[PDB]
C-alpha cells in the first residue's frame, strides 16, 4: 500500500459552465524510470499522459468524476466536476464546509459575458448586493449560512438568474 495520490481543481470551482476552462492537477510520488500520470474519467482511462489534465472549453459531458494514479502512488479518489448550461451560476470550491471555514461564492456568467447589479440570495432572501460584479465572503460560517443559494444579475440590461445550490454547515 502506497500513498494516494491527489486529484485538484484549478480554478477550485467544482461547478462550472460551458466553455469554461479546468485544468485537473494530479500530485503523486514518481519512479525514476517513470514519469507518467494515469488519468481516468467515470472510470475508464483516458488519453492524457501527463500531471496536468486541461479541459480548454467544458461540455456537459465532461462532467464526471475523475482520478488519477502516477507511478508510485495509488490511485487517486475520485473528484467531481459538474459542468451546467445557463447564463449564470453560483460557484463554490464545494458544498460542505465546516463551522468557523471560510465560504467563497462567485456569481459566473457564460463566457465571462460583463455583469452587474448582482445580488446572491439564501433561501429566497437577498443576503448581498453588489453594483458592480464580485465575489461573496463568508469568513466564518456558521449553521445560519445552511441554506438553498442563487444569485442574479443584468447582463447588459436582461436579468438573469442562476439556479440553486444547497450549502449545508456541519458540526
Ligand atoms: C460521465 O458521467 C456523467 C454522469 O455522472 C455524464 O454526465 C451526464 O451526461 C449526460 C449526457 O450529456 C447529461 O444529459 C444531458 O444534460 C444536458 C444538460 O442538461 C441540463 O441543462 C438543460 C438545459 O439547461 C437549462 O439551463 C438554464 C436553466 O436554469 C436555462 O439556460 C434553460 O432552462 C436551459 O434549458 C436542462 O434543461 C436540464 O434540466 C433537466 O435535467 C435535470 C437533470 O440533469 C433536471 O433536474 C431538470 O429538472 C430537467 O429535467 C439539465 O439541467 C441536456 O441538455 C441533454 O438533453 C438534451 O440533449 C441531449 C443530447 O444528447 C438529447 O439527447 C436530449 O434529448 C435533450 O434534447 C442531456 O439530458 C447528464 O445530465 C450528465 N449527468 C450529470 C452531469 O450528472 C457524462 O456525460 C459522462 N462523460 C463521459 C465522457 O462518459
Ligand atoms: C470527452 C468528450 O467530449 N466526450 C463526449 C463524446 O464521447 C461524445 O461523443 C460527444 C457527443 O456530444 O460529447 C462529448
Amino acid at each position: 500500500d502506497l500513498p494516494k495520490a491527489v486529484v485538484f481543481l484549478e480554478p477550485q470551482w467544482y461547478r462550472v459552465l460551458e466553455k469554461d476552462s479546468v485544468t485537473l492537477k494530479c500530485q503523486g510520488a514518481y519512479s525514476p524510470e517513470d514519469q507518467s500520470t494515469r488519468w481516468f474519467h467515470n472510470e475508464s482511462l483516458i488519453s492524457s499522459q501527463t500531471s496536468s489534465y486541461f479541459i480548454a472549453a467544458a461540455r456537459v459531458n465532461n462532467s464526471g468524476e475523475y482520478r488519477c494514479q502516477t507511478s508510485l502512488s495509488t490511485l487517486s479518489d475520485p473528484v467531481q466536476l459538474e459542468v451546467h448550461i445557463g447564463w449564470l451560476l453560483l460557484q463554490a470550491p464545494r458544498w460542505v464546509f465546516k463551522e468557523e471555514e471560510s465560504i467563497h461564492l462567485r456569481c459566473h456568467s457564460w463566457k465571462n459575458t460583463l455583469l452587474h447589479k448582482v445580488t446572491y440570495l439564501q433561501n429566497g432572501k437577498g443576503r448581498k448586493y453588489f453594483h458592480q460584479n464580485s465575489d461573496f465572503y463568508i469568513p466564518k460560517a456558521t449553521l445560519k449560512d445552511s441554506g438553498s443559494y442563487f444569485c442574479r444579475g443584468l447582463i447588459g440590461s436582461k436579468n438573469v438568474s442562476s439556479e440553486t445550490v444547497q450549502i449545508t454547515i456541519t458540526q
